[PDB]
């Protein structure tokens, strides 16, 4: 109910999340990726982790009053990554020029003046290649920091500079 | 043989590992995998679990005298892997008929009377099909307990249980 997943990731149900309500769709496979910082506080455990991430969501639902918590995964620095809306449902977080034709994953914490530690970047790598494997991501698929497509200071001049070193990563 | 790397696991350096001794390889493909647990602490914690594999390296070197921690691999109760002799190389884990021809993972912690939680069960299932598109597994690659092949109660009564349920299962 209904899982034999992938690159090892924590579900819906068990952060607790409250349901998702959003029905648009994105039509895989994918081109562009969107790493983001959610600028909110930090976790370094599975326990904290799974309460930052349903935090995330409880102010994007009842204060901005969106369907599900705006990215398609979270990554926390427990090393796990966190189910949000997934690799099917049109997410909410690089705007709606990028929301239909990227997958946003954002990293817990603010990483303006500090970095994701290996096993959360580790997770990450390892989050997009599961998707290539199942269609989502098209292997092409290209990484774009959210300050490349937005005026924004995410994910953070020290998470930036690393995505910027990675294979997949167009400016 | 094939690019495409698998799944996130950490590295020996980064839980702090003595350097292996170890040189006996095993032959490519494995068909065996065989689940112990380590019948000692648990930790649910990046930091916690790092400490734990270390422990039991330790134990296993400095005072029987292996080569290496005797596990392939290591699944702690934080959701993550943790790098023990490898894929590639022989273990000292369920006796020498066994050791030779089968891979070895070991939870930390006594999973007697407690089960270890989902997020390490995905772990440790993530892991194998992992071997199997590598190439280190058999794509029909068999899961054993400890107590198939040994006179033992590793991997614990609960986790025994639950292994059982696994599709690549067979006593
Ligand atoms: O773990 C890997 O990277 C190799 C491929 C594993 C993909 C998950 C297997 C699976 C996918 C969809 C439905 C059931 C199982």
């Amino acid at each position: 109910e209904d899982p034999p997943a992938c690159g090892s990731i924590v579900p819906r149900r068990e952060w607790r999340a409250l349901a998702s309500e959003c029905r648009e769709r994105l039509t895989r496979p994918v081109r562009y990726v969107v790493v983001s910082h959610t600028a909110g506080s930090h976790c370094d455990t599975p326990a904290s982790c799974a309460q930052q991430a349903q935090n995330v969501q409880s102010y994007h639902v009842r204060n901005l009053g969106w369907c599900d918590v705006g990215y398609n995964f979270l990554i926390g620095e427990d090393g796990l990554v966190y189910e949000g809306r997934g690799w099917n449902i049109k997410g909410a977080h690089a705007g709606p020029t990028w929301n239909p034709i990227s997958i946003g994953i954002s990293f817990m914490g603010n990483y303006m003046n500090r970095v994701p530690p290996p096993r959360a970047l580790r997770a990450a790598q390892n989050l997009l290649a599961c998707g290539v494997a199942l269609g989502a991501l098209r292997s092409n698929y290209e990484v774009k920091g959210h300050r490349d497509v937005q005026p924004t200071l995410s994910p953070g001049d020290r998470l930036y500079e690393i995505i910027q070193t990675w294979s997949h990563y167009r400016a």
